Formats: structure tokens, C-alpha cells, sequence
């Protein structure tokens, strides 16, 4: 006896039937559960919740509650002992550009984000939680080991909210705690337009019917768009710097200035929107401002749907494309496009792709000023090194010529994410996403390792050796079998990246069976996928099929050269061409219509 009922405080539209266009929301996707992969609903369970009370509190709530027979240890304590190096030196991959990275976190950004939950200020807790460390309720504080530094440096904890749960956010009810993914499951730009209508009208400029975004009124970058600032305060961008007080970007994502990379891709495809109705004007006189919008809109979840799974997707899970995306069929109505709660751990996997050091380069593909490298942490909510520092264009040819981080069993994740992490609200660089990534699995009721990997018909280790062998290194399979006893109580994000590699991949088996699972059911579970029959026409998806990141920095930047393949290591000048070069986006089949 179902009762999908529940999901309280509803964004509840009615469908129009034959409606044109994806609503913001997500709503209306698939026609018979409308509500299927839109924002400000659960997460998907694949696997039932585990819970140290089985419905809501995480496993290491209660210190005499054993996961198995075994205590849960500390995040920090696996954080330090497992994920954490020292030497920068022989980490970078090879065979990706930095761009790799930053792609990943746009795409994850586009269809997960589980936010802490509400509880507001003006309220003795989150303080209370930041200062006396103490665990309750939504503060689940990640406590420092003995021998942790930051015990010496840092008081007891790193403060921690759990995430924000579905039906109540306060009381609760008798099935399993849910947490809410507050953006669209569709890979559909949502990261650019927003998943909330209130946001997506905020973000448009609807002075002119011209289709456009609003752009920054204070800054322009040699005559191109910034973002506009998000002017409420406080501001984490302002706090970082209270000579520059260069406020955050305010972006369809919440997240856009957490780092100046991914700020500076946000830059791009706001661009890109705006490049684009403004041609369809040219082209279409008499389409009205909603209409320029929508197909601007249209065009560039379709630019992002194919980078995604053309480009970037194989060189993520190299051998098991074929075994988990095979080529499309079309659109499968039966198919759940939610993102799972598990998927949004395993996307993690890009914490360990991220260097140490972010790098502005010249018009020659050289040093940009006297402090042309600089470390990530200096870049955390860092708005005003891209005004006052030379703009977008220095930071994307880093983004070309610079390399992503390679993942490695004895150097996981950077000192700038794993020691010196900045969080709004908390004030210093002094945080740890390894750590907040394990006590967050924990938070989402996180079945561990080993059931994760029958769920992806791979071998469950259950000694010392198992382990050893399924993860190929003696020494890590000591460290982990130290810390969690049993691989049955190893955290999926740890236990995922810990595997090595799969062939022509950066991922190893068990995350690229999670990873292939999601995306194919979010290309398969999408009414609007760009290659499903009657959404483009033919001559459309002829044209689409020419997109490249390299055409998209071409059009909205002043860089004269870009490789052809954007997300392999390219060297300058040997893998560089120019823009005149790059096959363009023809827009010639979006005329209203011909003879
Ligand atoms: C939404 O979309 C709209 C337009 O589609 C945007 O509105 C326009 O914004 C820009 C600012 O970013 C304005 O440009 C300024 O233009 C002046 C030159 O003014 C002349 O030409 C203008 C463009 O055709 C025109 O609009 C002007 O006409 C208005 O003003 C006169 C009074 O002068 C009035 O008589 C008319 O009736 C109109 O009301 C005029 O003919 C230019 O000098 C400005 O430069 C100064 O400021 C910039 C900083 O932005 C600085 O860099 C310069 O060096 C200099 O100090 C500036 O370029 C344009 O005027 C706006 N159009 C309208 C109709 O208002 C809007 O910005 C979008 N909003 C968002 C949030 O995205
Ligand atoms: C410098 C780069 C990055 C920074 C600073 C960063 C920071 C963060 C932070 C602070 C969180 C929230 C952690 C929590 O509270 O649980 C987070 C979540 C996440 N990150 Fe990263 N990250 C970066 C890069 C990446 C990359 C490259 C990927 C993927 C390829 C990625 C995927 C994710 C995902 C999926 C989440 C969870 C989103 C959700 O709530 O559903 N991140 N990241
Ligand atoms: C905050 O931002 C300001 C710029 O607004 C930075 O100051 C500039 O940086 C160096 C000073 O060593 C010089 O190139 C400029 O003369 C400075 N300008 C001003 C106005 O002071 C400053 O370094 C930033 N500070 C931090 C902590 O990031
Ligand atoms: C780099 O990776 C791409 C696939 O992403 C491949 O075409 C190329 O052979 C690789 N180059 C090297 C040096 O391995
Ligand atoms: C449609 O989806 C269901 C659920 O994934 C699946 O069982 C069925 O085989 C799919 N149809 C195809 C692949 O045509
Ligand atoms: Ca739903
Ligand atoms: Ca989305
Ligand atoms: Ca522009
Ligand atoms: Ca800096
Ligand atoms: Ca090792």
C-alpha cells in the first residue's frame, strides 16, 4: 500500500499539455508523476536509509552505538590519516586540463544541492554550535581527534549542520529522514536560470523584451557581462576582503562564488545566454522577450547536455561508458530522472581533482603580473581577484593550459580543501571537505562501501586481504581496515575514491557504476533531452552537434587561441589554434520558420 503522498511545502503546478518549454522547476517533465525531478523534493533512495536509530539520527550520533560491532571513526581522524599529504609535487594529471574539474562541479552543480537546514539566525544554536561544540539536534559537530593540530589551533570542533530533510524541517515523521535536493535532477541549466521561479525572474532582464539575463551595472570586463552582485548581507565575498568589498555573484545556483573558477564558468554561460538572444533577434524580429529567453535558454541546456556526455562523461568513465550510457534510444517515461542521495557523494570524487594552486595567464599564455599563481584558499568566495585583477580572460587560458589534480591512493585531497576550507557564516580558513564529505554521508543515512558495491555486482571484501586486493594497495587497506574494522563500515565517498582508476577513466568500478547510473537515467528520464525527436528539429540538432567549450570561450572572451580539445591537457602554443579555426554554433535553423 504506496503512499508518495508526502513532499509538504510543494511548488504544486497544474501541466499544460503541448507547453514548449521546460518550467523552471522541473515540474511537468514526465507526464504521468509530474513531480519527478523537480526542485525542493527528496532525494531518490536506490537503497533504504541506515541510521543509527533507523529513521534519522547518523551513525557516530551515539558514541556506545556500533555500526556492526564497531565504532564509527571520527571524519577528521580518517581525514587525517588517509586523505591528507604534504608535497604538491608529481600530483597534476597528465592527460587533464583544469578545465576537467571545473566542469565537474558545473555539471554536479546543475543537478544536486542539499543545503543545512533552515532554522534562520537571530537564534542562539548555529552559534551556540560554532562556539561550545556541542551536538544537537541539526549542530552534529566534527570533533578533532587527540593528535589532530587543529585541536591546538581550533578549539574541539568544525562546526556542522545536518542537512535539511522533506515534509517537516523541524518535527519529523515515521518513515526514514529524507534530505531534499533543492535544484532541478534535469541536466537543463538550472545552475544559470535557476530552479525556483522567484530566482529565475530576479536573474532575467524584463526592462527590455530582449531575452536577456541581468548583467552587472558596477563592473563590465572589456566591454563584456559580469554577473550581477548578490547585494544581501552579509556577504562571504565582502568578508574575505573588507578593503575590496566586492560582494558575491548572484547566479541560478546558490554556490556560483564559492571558488573563482566556477565563478568564472558561470561568467561564460551567462555570456553565452545573452550572445545567443541577441542573435535570435537579428534573426527573429518579431519573437517577444519570453520567447527569446526560452529558446536562449533551450539552446544552452543543450550546449551543457552535450559537452556533458560527449566530452566529458567518456574521459570520466573511460571503459564503463559503454557498460553503463550506451548510445540513446530515446525517451524512456518509465525511467526515474531524480538524483539519488548516493550519486551526490559520489560526484565527489572531484575534491580529489582539485590542484593546489590556481594560475592568471597573458594574452601569451604567460605569467599574468608578479602573482600570477596563486593557492586556492585565497580564491575561496574571491569576487574581486577577477574585477580588480584583470578580469575573466587570464583565468580561463589557466583554465586551458593548467591541469586538473590526479587522483592518488597516497595524496587524495589538497591541504586548501582538507585544512583550509572556507565556510560562510564561520570565518576562518580553516575547515575540511574531506571531513564534512564523511560526516554528511553519515548525516544522508549512508549505507556503507560494501553495500554499495552488491548493489553494482561487484565484490564485497570482508577481511584485510579483500580489501587489499579489490583496492589493489596494501597500505590504504591497512589504514581504512585501522580506522573502520570492517569494510561494511567504510563511507561510500572514501570507499569509492579509494579504488583505483578503471582503464581510459578517473574513476574507479564502484563509482562508475553510480555515476553511469545516474546520467543515463537523467539523459533517458528527460522529456526534454536535446536529442529526443520533436524537441530540436533535425537541421537543429545537425547544428548542435558543432558545439565545443572551445567556441564557447571564443565568443564570449578576447582570447585569440583555444585547443580543440579542451579537456586534455593542451601546452601553448603547439595544441592551440585560432578562433577562426573552431567550428561555430549556426543558428541559421532557428528561423521562425522558411519555405
Ligand atoms: C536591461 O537591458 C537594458 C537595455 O536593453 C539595459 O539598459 C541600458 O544599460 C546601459 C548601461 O549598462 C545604458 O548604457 C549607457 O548609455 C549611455 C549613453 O546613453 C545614450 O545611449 C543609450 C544606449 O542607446 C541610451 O539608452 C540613452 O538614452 C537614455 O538616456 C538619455 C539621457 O542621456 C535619455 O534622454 C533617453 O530617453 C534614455 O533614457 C542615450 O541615448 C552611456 O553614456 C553610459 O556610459 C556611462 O556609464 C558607464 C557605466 O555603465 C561607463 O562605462 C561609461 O564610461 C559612462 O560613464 C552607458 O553605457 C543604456 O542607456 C540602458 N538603456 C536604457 C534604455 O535604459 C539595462 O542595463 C539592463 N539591466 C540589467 C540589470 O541588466
Ligand atoms: C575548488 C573546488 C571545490 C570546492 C571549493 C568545493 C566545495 C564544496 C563544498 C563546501 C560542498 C558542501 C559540502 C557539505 O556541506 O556536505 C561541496 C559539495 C559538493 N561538491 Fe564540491 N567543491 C569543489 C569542487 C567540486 C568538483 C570538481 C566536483 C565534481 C566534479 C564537486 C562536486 C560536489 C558535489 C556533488 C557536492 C554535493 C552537492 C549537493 O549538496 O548535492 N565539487 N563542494
Ligand atoms: C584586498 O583587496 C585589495 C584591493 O582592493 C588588495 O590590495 C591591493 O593589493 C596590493 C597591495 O599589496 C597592491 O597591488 C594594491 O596597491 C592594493 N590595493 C589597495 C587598495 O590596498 C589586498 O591585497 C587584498 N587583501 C587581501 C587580504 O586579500
Ligand atoms: C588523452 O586523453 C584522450 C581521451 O580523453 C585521448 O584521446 C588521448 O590519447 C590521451 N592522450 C594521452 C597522452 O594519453
Ligand atoms: C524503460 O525503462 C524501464 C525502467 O528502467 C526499463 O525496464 C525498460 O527496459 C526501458 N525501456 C527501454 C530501454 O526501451
Ligand atoms: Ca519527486
Ligand atoms: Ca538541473
Ligand atoms: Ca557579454
Ligand atoms: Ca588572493
Ligand atoms: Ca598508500
Amino acid at each position: 500500500s504506496w503512499e508518495v503522498g508526502c513532499g509538504a511545502p510543494v511548488p504544486l503546478v497544474k501541466c499544460d499539455e503541448n507547453s514548449p518549454y521546460r518550467t523552471i522547476t522541473g515540474d511537468c517533465n514526465n507526464r504521468r508523476s509530474p513531480a519527478l525531478g523537480a526542485a525542493n523534493r527528496a532525494l531518490a533512495r536506490w537503497l533504504p536509509a541506515e541510521y543509527e536509530d533507523g529513521l534519522a539520527l547518523p551513525f557516530g550520533w551515539t558514541q556506545r552505538k556500533t555500526r556492526n560491532g564497531f565504532r564509527v571513526p571520527l571524519a577528521r581522524e580518517v581525514s587525517n590519516k588517509i586523505v591528507g599529504y604534504l608535497d604538491e609535487e608529481g600530483v597534476l594529471d597528465q592527460n587533464r586540463s583544469l578545465l576537467f574539474m571545473q566542469w565537474g562541479q558545473i555539471v554536479d552543480h546543475d543537478l544536486d544541492f542539499a543545503p543545512e537546514t533552515e532554522l534562520g539566525s537571530n537564534e542562539h544554536s548555529k552559534t551556540q554550535c560554532e562556539e561550545y561544540c556541542i551536538q544537537g539536534d541539526n549542530c552534529f559537530p566534527i570533533m578533532f581527534p587527540k593528535n589532530d593540530p587543529k585541536l591546538k589551533t581550533q578549539g574541539k570542533c568544525m562546526p556542522f549542520s545536518r542537512a535539511g530533510f522533506v515534509c517537516p524541517t523541524p518535527p519529523y515523521q515515521s518513515l526514514a529522514r529524507e534530505q531534499i535536493n533543492a535544484v532541478t535532477s534535469f541536466l537543463d541549466a538550472s545552475l544559470v536560470y535557476g530552479s525556483e521561479p522567484s530566482l529565475a525572474s530576479r536573474l532575467r532582464n524584463l526592462s527590455s523584451p530582449l531575452g536577456l539575463m541581468a548583467v552587472n551595472q558596477e563592473a563590465w570586463d572589456h566591454g563584456l557581462a559580469y554577473l550581477p552582485f548578490n547585494n544581501k548581507k552579509p556577504s562571504p565575498c565582502e568578508f574575505i576582503n573588507t578593503t575590496a568589498r566586492v560582494p558575491c555573484f548572484l547566479a541560478g545556483d546558490s554556490r556560483a562564488s564559492e571558488q573563482i573558477l566556477l565563478a568564472t564558468a558561470h561568467t561564460l554561460l551567462l555570456r553565452e545566454h545573452n550572445r545567443l538572444a541577441r542573435e535570435l533577434k537579428k534573426l527573429n524580429p518579431h519573437w517577444n522577450g519570453e520567447k527569446l529567453y526560452q529558446e536562449a535558454r533551450k539552446i544552452l541546456g543543450a550546449f551543457i547536455q552535450i559537452i556533458t556526455f560527449r566530452d566529458y562523461l567518456p574521459i570520466v568513465l573511460g571503459s564503463e561508458m559503454q557498460k553503463w550510457i550506451p548510445p540513446y534510444q530515446g525517451y524512456n517515461n518509465s525511467v526515474d530522472p531524480r538524483i539519488s542521495n548516493v550519486f551526490t557523494f559520489a560526484f565527489r570524487f572531484g575534491h580529489m581533482e582539485v590542484p593546489s594552486t590556481v594560475s592568471r595567464l597573458d594574452e601569451n599564455y604567460q605569467p599574468w603580473g608578479p602573482e600570477a599563481e596563486l593557492p586556492l584558499h585565497t580564491l575561496f568566495f574571491n569576487t574581486w581577484r577577477i574585477i580588480k585583477d584583470g578580469g575573466i580572460d587570464p583565468l580561463v587560458r589557466g583554465l586551458l593550459a593548467k591541469k586538473s589534480k590526479l587522483m592518488n591512493q597516497d595524496k587524495m585531497v589538497t591541504s586548501e580543501l582538507r585544512n583550509k576550507l572556507f565556510q560562510p557564516t564561520h570565518k576562518i580558513h580553516g575547515f575540511d571537505l574531506a571531513a564534512i564529505n564523511l560526516q554528511r554521508c553519515r548525516d544522508h543515512g549512508m549505507p556503507g562501501y560494501n553495500s554499495w558495491r552488491g548493489f553494482c555486482g561487484l565484490s564485497q571484501p570482508k577481511t584485510l586481504k579483500g580489501l587489499q586486493t579489490v583496492l589493489k594497495n596494501k597500505i590504504l587497506a591497512k589504514k581504512l581496515m585501522d580506522l573502520y574494522k570492517t569494510p561494511d563500515n567504510i563511507d561510500i565517498w572514501i570507499g569509492g575514491n579509494a579504488e583505483p582508476m578503471v582503464e581510459r577513466g578517473r574513476v574507479g568500478p564502484l563509482l562508475a557504476c553510480l555515476l553511469g547510473r545516474q546520467f543515463q537515467q537523467i539523459r533517458d528520464g528527460d522529456r526534454f533531452w536535446w536529442e529526443n525527436p520533436g524537441v530540436f528539429t533535425e537541421k537543429q540538432r545537425d547544428s548542435l552537434q558543432k558545439v565545443s567549450f572551445s567556441r564557447l570561450i571564443c565568443d564570449n572572451t578576447h582570447i585569440t587561441k583555444v585547443p580543440l580539445h579542451a579537456f586534455q591537457a593542451n601546452n601553448y602554443p603547439h595544441d592551440f589554434v585560432d578562433c577562426s579555426t573552431v567550428d561555430k554554433l549556426d543558428l541559421s535553423p532557428w528561423a521562425s520558420r522558411e519555405n
